C-alpha cells in the first residue's frame, strides 16, 4: 500500500498551513485588530455645591446627556424626580482625569442652586460631581469601518447569554468560526481557523473580539459595526445600559441587518426581535410572564444618525489640523473632548428650526436663512454652532462661511475706543447730531443719514444715546474725530481677521464683511471685560493608551482696558432695556441683557449680538441671494435669539464694575453734579472729584 | 492527535474516486475509443497471367497505388524495374474477400501483355494476384477528428523505439499520462489516471491507443490524428512503409504539430527533425556512419491535401445515401470501396489542367472551362470523374451539375432506331439531302440546315455517309420518317432521365441538355452491346468486423438489339476515321475509336464522346456564362481526349460482331452485289442471299 504513504504527506502538508494560520492569527490579534476611528465627546460639566442651576435645569441637562428618566432606578444612566431633589445613576466614563465607575447620587435644590450632591451609598457630600459627556460623532475611518472598542466586562451578562441562545453554546475545542470569517475571510478554511483561534486564545477574548466585530448597520458609505457603536446608533445609549428588548433586536440583526433594519422595514424587523424573544423564553432564563410585556414595546431616533453636528464638526476638524497636523489620523483609538453644549445646541437648533419658516410666512418670502454661534463670555470655548434653517441635513454651514456685512454690529468698536480714553469721552460726551458731507477720492460727497433722516432739536445727543439708539450721524463723527486708525486698531484688538479692515470713514457704520464666528470673537472680547480668549472647539486630545496628544490652556490677552468695556456693556445693557434692542427687555428684564442690533442698507441683513451671564450669542437673519428680508435687526435675527433663551435657562447678566467705576450724577445740560442730577451715569475716574471741577462754573 | 484521524478519511475519499475514474476508463477503453471515419478505397485491381498490360503501364499503375521504385528492395510498398520484368513487395491489406500479408512477386512481361506473375518464395506461378487499393480520402466525421485504426504489429520496432527515446522508458508502475491527457482531459488528476491505466491495462494497450490518438496535423475544419494517418497525409504511403528521416519528423511534430508543420514554416521542421535524429545516435541504435545521410534528405507532394477527388466523391455520397439511407454514418470503422482508377483520373486531370490554358491562349479566351466522364464500357462503373479546369480544388462539379445542350451526341440515337429495323433501315439506306421546311404549333417554318449550308449533288446521301459527317438535314429526315415518339423510346432505353426529353423535331439535332454523367450512361448502353448498365460509384460497403452492410452486383438491361449497336458503333469508328473526328484517327488509327463529335449552335458547347476497348469518355469544353468558345468538336472537346489518350495507355477498339452480322458488297448506286462491290458494309442479316433479292433487277 502506497495510499497511506502517499496521503500521510497530506496531513503534515495542512498542518504547516495551520502553523502559517497561527502564525497570521497572532501578526494580526496581539496588536492592531481595527484601525478605531476617533471618538468625539462634548464637554464634561462638573456640578458643584451652590453652583446656580434648578432642578428643571438639571433634568434638560441630564436628557441632553442620553440619561432616562425614571419611577424606580435599576440600570446606570437613569434618573428619578422628586419635589425639591433629583437622583441619578452616573454611568461609568474613563475621564482624562481619572477612571470612575458607577455613582449612585442625589442632588439637593434650593430653587434657583444647586445645594448639594451626596454620594447614595456612605451618604457623605462630594466637593465636585463629574457628569459624562455625550458622544456627538465618530470621525470617518478611511477603511470605511466604525467602531467603538468596548472590553469583555462592558457588556452584561444578559446579553452575552442573549447571543449564546441565538448562536452557540461555548465547551469545544461556529462563533470562533463567523469571528474569522468577518475578520479574516471573503466554509473548511474558517472551520480549521477556528480551531487554532480556540485554541490559543481563551473564551472570553473570542466573545471580546466577535461583539466587537459584527455587522449591525449602515450610514452613506460606512460600515456601523459591533454591538457597542450600534447601541447608540439604534437607541442612543451604551451596550451595557441597553433593555432586553433592545438587546434581542441587536442581537437578531447579526444574521442579516440590511433586512432587519428598522428605518427601512419596521415589520420584518419588529417580527425578528420576537423571534429573538421566543427563543430565551424556551430556555431556563424566561417565563411568558413577561414576554408579552417585552413583545409590547416597539422598539428609536427615526433619523438617519449620517453627519451629526455638521456645522460644529467643521471647527472641531480645522482646528484638529491646526494643533495636531497630518497625525493624529495615523493613531488608532483617539478620544477627541470637545467644547460642544448639548444644552445650547439643542435650543439653537429649535430656534432656527421653528423660528425660520415662522419669520418665512409672516414676512411672505421663500428662502430665509440663519447662523447661529454660541461662545463662552470668559474662556471663548464654542458651546454651539448652527448653520442654517435646516441644521440636521446640512452642506453649507453660515457660521464660518457666509461672509456677511456686519451693519449696527461696527458700533461698540467706535464706542469703545471714545470710552479707552477717560479723560475725554464719558458717557455724557456730547456729541454732534447735525447733517454731515465727507468728500473722498472720487471726489462724491458721503452724506451718512439716520435711520429716520432726522437730527436732534438741540443739534446734539449724549454719547450713551447715541449708542443705545444706534445712531448713524454721531457714530460717523464720533469715529471721525478718534480717526479711522485707532477704531481699526480697536478691531485687530477684538480678533477679527486683520486682512478685512478697510479703513475708510464707511466702516464706522458696517463696511467690515465677517462670518458669524468673527463676530463671536469681536463680541467675546468686550464681554470678557476686555480680555481676548481665541475661540476654540478643543479641550483635549487623548490616545488608547491615556497618552495626552494635545491639552488646550487658559491663553486669554487683555485687548482693550477694562473699564472701557464695562462702559461699552453697561451701553450695550441700555439698548436692551430702552433703545432698539427694547422688544428683549421688556421679556427678560430680570436677564439685565447686554446687546447691539444690526441691519445693514435695503435689509439685506439681520444681525443681534446677545450677552448673558454665561454665553456671546451672535445670531445672523439673512438670504443667501443677498436679497431684502423684509426684516430689521430687533424682529428677525433678535427674534431667533429671543427663541434660543426661551427654549433654555439662561443666566442674569450682573455687571460687577472694575477698578475706578464710579456711579456720577448729570444734570439736563449734561454737566456733572456733586449731589443729586436727573441721570445716573458709570465713570472711569478714581476720584469723583471730577463733579467739583465740572459745578465751579 | 486527531491529524491522522482526520486525514486517513482524506486516502479513502481519493480512493473512491480512483474507483470512480477506472469505472469511466473501462466505459470508453472496452468498447469505442473513438468515432472512427470512413476510409474510401479505388479499385481492386487483380492482375492474370495473359492480361492486356504493358510494363511501362504496370509501373505507372504501381506508381498511381503508392509504391516507389528502388534499385534494391527491403521494405513493402516498393518495386524494381527489369528489362523485361518487374520485382515487387505487394503490401500487406485486409481485402474483403481474403486478408493477406506481404507476397513478393515477379511479373514476367511479352510486350504488350502480362506473361507471368510467381511468388519469389517457392517459386510458383500465381491464378490472379491482387494489387492492393490505393486510399482516396476520409468521409468528415462529425467530432471533426480524423484518424485510421491500425492494431500493435502495424506500428514498426523502429518507430516505438524512435518514440521510446524523444519520449519514455516503460517499466514503472509520462506515455500513460500523454494518452489520459489527449483522450480524457482539458497535472495530478492525469498522473492518478495513469496509475490506474498502466495496471489494468497492459504496456502493448497502451502504445497502440497512443500511437492512434496523438494530434500530428490540420485540414480545414479536421483533426489529422495518430501516425497511421500522418504517415499518408505528410508523405503519401502507410505508417509500416516509412523511413526512419520520415519516423523522426513523425514523432518530432509530437510536442508541437502547429510550429513543426513543414507546409508553413519548413525550416523550423528541418531543424526539428534533425533534433531527433541527433537524440536517436547519442544511444546504442545509431552511429554518426548515416546521421549525415539521414539529415541530407530534406523530408512531401506539397498540396493541402483537404478535399481529394471533389468531383467523384459527391456521387459517391450520392450513390451511400440512395443505398444505405441515413446510417451508414452512426457505424464507426466503416471501409468504402470504390470504383476509382488512379490512372484514368491523374490522366483525365493533367488533360484539364495542361489542355484548357493552352485553348484559353490558343484562341485568346479568358475563362475557358471542361467536364471529363470515364465509365467502364460493359459494367458502367464510374473510373474518373473531373469537374473543371481546376480539378484540385473544386466547389463546382460539372460532371454532375452541369446541363447542357448535347448538340450532335443525340444523332447515333436516331441511327439506333433506324438500324433497329433491319428489314428497313441498313447502312446502304439512301437518306433524301434536300431542303427542309416543317411548320410547326406556331406556326413559324423550321428550316434546319447542313453545318456548310449546302446539299449534295445527287440530292442523296446513304445511312452510314450521314452520321459519319454528321449532317443535319438527312438526321431530321431520317428522325421525321421513324417519327420522334419511337426515337424517344431509344433515349429511355439509353439510361437517359425521362423528364429531359422534349419530343420536338429539334431533339433529333441536340434540344436535349445532359450533364456529361446521363451523356455517360447512354454512350455506355450503346458500346456495351446494347446492355444499359446503370453507372456506379460504389462497389461495397464493409463494417469494422468485417460485416457486408452493401455489396453491389452485375444488373445490366438489354435496352437495344446487339447487332444495332454493332452498327452504329462501327459507324462512329467511321466517324474518327473519314468523318467529323477523323483528326484523332490519324494520331491513333491501331486503336480503332468509335466515337461522336457535338457542336451546339455559335459554339457554346464543344462535345466528344470517345468509345475504346475498355471505357466510354465523355469531355465537353464549353464557358460557364454559355458565351462562344470560338471551339468545335474536332478542335476543343475532343482535344482534351486525345491528351486524355496520350497521357495513359488506351485498349485498342476490336468490334467482335455478333450474330447475324455479314460483310456485303454495294456497288456506286447503293445495291448489294453478289460478288464485288466498290464498297464493303457489315449487314444484320442470318442469310446474305439479301443480295440475290436485289441484284435481280
Ligand atoms: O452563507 P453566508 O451568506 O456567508 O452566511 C449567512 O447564512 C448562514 C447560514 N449557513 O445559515 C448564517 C445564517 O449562519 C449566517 O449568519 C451568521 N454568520 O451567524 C448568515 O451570515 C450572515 O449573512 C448576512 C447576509 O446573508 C443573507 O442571508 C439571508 C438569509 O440567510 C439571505 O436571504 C440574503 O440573500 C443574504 O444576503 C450578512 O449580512 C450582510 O453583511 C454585509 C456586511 C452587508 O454588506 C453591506 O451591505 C450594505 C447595505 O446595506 N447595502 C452596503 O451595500 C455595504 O456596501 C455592504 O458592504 C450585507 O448588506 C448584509 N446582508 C444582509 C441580508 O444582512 C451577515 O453579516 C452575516 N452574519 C455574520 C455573523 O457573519
Ligand atoms: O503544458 P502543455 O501545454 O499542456 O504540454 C506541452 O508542454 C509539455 C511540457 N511540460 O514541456 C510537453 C512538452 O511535455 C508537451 O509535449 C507532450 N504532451 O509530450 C507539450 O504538449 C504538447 O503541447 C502542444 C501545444 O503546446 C505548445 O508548446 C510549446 C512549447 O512547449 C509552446 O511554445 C506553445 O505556446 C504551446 O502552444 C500540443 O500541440 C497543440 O495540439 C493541439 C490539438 C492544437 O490545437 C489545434 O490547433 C489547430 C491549428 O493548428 N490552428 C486548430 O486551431 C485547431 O482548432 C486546434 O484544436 C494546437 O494548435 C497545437 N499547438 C502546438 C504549438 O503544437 C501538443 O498536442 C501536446 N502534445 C501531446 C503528446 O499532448
Ligand atoms: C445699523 O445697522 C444701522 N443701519 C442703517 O443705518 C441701515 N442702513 C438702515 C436700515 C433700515 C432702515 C434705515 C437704515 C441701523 N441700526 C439699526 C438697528 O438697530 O438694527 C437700524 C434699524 C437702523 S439704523
Ligand atoms: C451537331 O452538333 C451539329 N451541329 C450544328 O449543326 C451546329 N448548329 C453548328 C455549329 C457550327 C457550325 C455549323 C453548325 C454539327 N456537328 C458538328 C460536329 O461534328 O461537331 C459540327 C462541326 C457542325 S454540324
Amino acid at each position: 500500500w502506497l495510499l497511506l504513504k502517499l496521503a500521510i504527506v497530506f496531513a503534515v502538508l495542512i498542518a504547516i498551513y495551520g502553523v502559517y494560520l497561527d502564525q497570521k492569527i497572532r501578526s494580526r490579534i496581539d496588536g492592531k485588530v481595527w484601525q478605531l476611528p476617533a471618538a468625539v465627546y462634548g464637554r464634561m460639566v462638573n456640578l458643584e455645591p451652590d453652583m446656580t442651576i434648578s432642578k428643571n435645569e438639571m433634568v434638560k441637562l441630564l436628557e441632553a446627556t442620553q440619561y432616562r428618566q425614571v419611577s424606580k432606578m435599576t440600570r446606570p444612566g437613569e434618573f428619578t424626580v422628586q419635589a425639591n431633589s433629583i437622583e441619578m445613576i452616573r454611568r461609568p466614563f474613563d475621564f482624562p482625569d481619572s477612571k470612575e465607575g458607577q455613582v449612585r447620587a442625589r442632588l439637593t435644590f434650593d430653587g434657583d442652586h444647586l445645594a448639594t450632591i451626596v454620594n447614595m451609598e456612605n451618604n457623605r457630600q462630594f466637593g465636585f460631581f463629574r457628569l459624562d459627556p455625550r458622544l456627538i460623532t465618530m470621525i470617518s475611518s478611511p477603511n470605511g469601518e466604525q467602531r467603538l472598542f468596548v472590553p469583555r466586562s462592558g457588556f452584561p451578562d444578559l446579553l452575552v447569554d442573549t447571543l449564546l441562545a441565538t448562536e452557540d453554546r461555548h465547551f469545544y475545542e461556529t462563533l470562533t468560526q463567523q469571528l474569522v470569517k468577518n475578520l479574516f475571510l471573503s466554509k473548511a478554511n474558517e472551520a480549521y481557523m477556528a480551531l487554532i483561534m480556540d485554541a490559543r486564545y481563551s473564551k472570553d477574548r473570542i466573545l471580546e473580539l466577535y461583539m466587537n466585530e459584527v455587522y449591525l448597520g449602515q450610514s452613506g458609505d460606512n460600515e456601523i459595526r459591533g454591538f457597542p457603536l450600534a447601541s447608540l446608533y439604534y437607541f442612543g445609549r451604551p451596550v451595557e445600559e441597553l433593555s432586553l428588548d433592545q438587546q434581542a433586536l441587536l442581537v437578531g440583526m447579526v444574521k442579516g441587518a440590511s433586512i432587519y433594519n428598522p428605518w427601512r422595514n419596521p415589520k420584518l424587523a419588529l417580527e425578528r426581535r420576537n423571534l429573538v424573544l421566543r427563543l430565551l423564553q424556551q430556555q431556563q432564563i424566561i417565563d411568558q410572564e413577561l414576554y408579552d410585556m417585552l413583545s409590547a414595546r416597539p422598539l428609536q431616533p427615526r433619523g438617519g444618525v449620517i453627519s451629526p453636528q455638521p456645522a460644529f464638526m467643521q471647527l472641531v476638524r480645522q482646528e484638529l489640523q491646526a494643533k495636531l497636523g497630518d497625525k493624529v489620523k495615523d493613531l488608532s483609538g483617539v478620544k477627541i473632548f470637545t467644547t460642544f453644549d448639548s444644552v445650547a445646541q439643542d435650543a439653537a437648533e429649535k430656534a432656527a428650526v421653528e423660528g425660520i419658516p415662522a419669520l418665512k410666512k409672516q414676512r411672505k418670502l421663500s428662502d430665509l436663512e440663519t447662523a447661529i454661534v454660541v461662545v463662552d463670555r470668559f474662556s471663548g470655548e464654542v458651546r454651539a454652532m448652527v448653520g442654517g434653517s435646516e441644521p440636521q441635513f446640512a452642506g453649507y454651514n453660515r457660521a464660518m462661511q457666509a461672509r456677511r456685512s456686519i451693519g449696527s454690529l461696527a458700533k461698540p468698536a467706535t464706542y469703545l475706543t471714545a470710552l479707552s480714553q477717560p479723560k475725554i469721552y464719558r458717557l455724557n460726551t456730547w456729541i454732534a447730531d447735525a447733517p454731515i458731507a465727507l468728500r473722498q477720492p472720487n471726489g462724491q460727497v458721503w452724506s451718512p443719514q439716520n435711520d429716520d433722516r432726522r437730527y436732534s432739536e438741540s443739534g446734539r445727543v449724549m454719547l450713551v444715546d447715541a449708542l443705545t439708539r444706534s445712531m448713524n450721524v454721531p457714530t460717523v463723527n464720533l469715529g471721525m474725530a478718534l480717526g479711522l486708525p485707532a477704531v481699526t486698531e480697536t478691531w485687530i484688538k477684538l480678533g477679527v481677521p486683520k486682512d478685512q479692515l478697510h479703513p475708510v470713514p464707511a466702516m464706522l457704520l458696517g463696511a467690515l464683511n465677517l462670518t458669524p464666528i468673527e463676530v463671536a470673537q469681536a463680541f467675546q472680547t468686550i464681554a470678557s471685560g476686555g480680555n481676548r480668549a481665541p475661540l476654540s472647539a478643543l479641550r483635549s486630545v487623548i490616545a488608547e493608551d491615556g497618552k495626552v496628544l494635545y491639552q488646550s490652556f487658559p491663553q486669554a490677552e487683555r485687548a482693550v482696558p477694562a473699564q472701557a468695556a464695562y462702559l461699552t456693556l453697561w451701553t450695550m445693557q441700555q439698548v436692551v432695556q430702552r433703545g432698539t434692542g427694547r422688544q428683549l427687555g421688556a421679556k427678560y428684564p430680570n436677564l439685565h441683557l447686554a446687546g447691539k442690533t444690526g441691519t445693514t442698507n435695503n435689509n439685506v441683513d439681520t444681525w443681534f449680538a446677545g450677552i448673558d451671564g454665561s454665553t456671546v450669542t451672535i445670531t445672523w437673519v439673512g438670504r443667501d441671494n443677498n436679497q431684502p428680508t423684509k426684516l430689521y435687526g430687533a424682529s428677525g435675527a433678535m427674534s431667533i435669539y429671543q427663541r434660543y433663551l426661551a427654549n433654555q435657562t439662561p443666566t442674569p447678566l450682573n455687571l460687577v464694575p472694575p477698578e475706578d467705576i464710579a456711579d456720577m450724577g448729570v444734570d439736563y445740560d449734561g454737566n456733572f453734579v456733586c449731589s443729586g442730577g436727573m441721570r445716573i451715569l458709570p465713570v472711569w475716574t478714581s476720584d469723583p472729584q471730577s463733579l467739583c471741577q465740572q459745578s465751579e462754573m
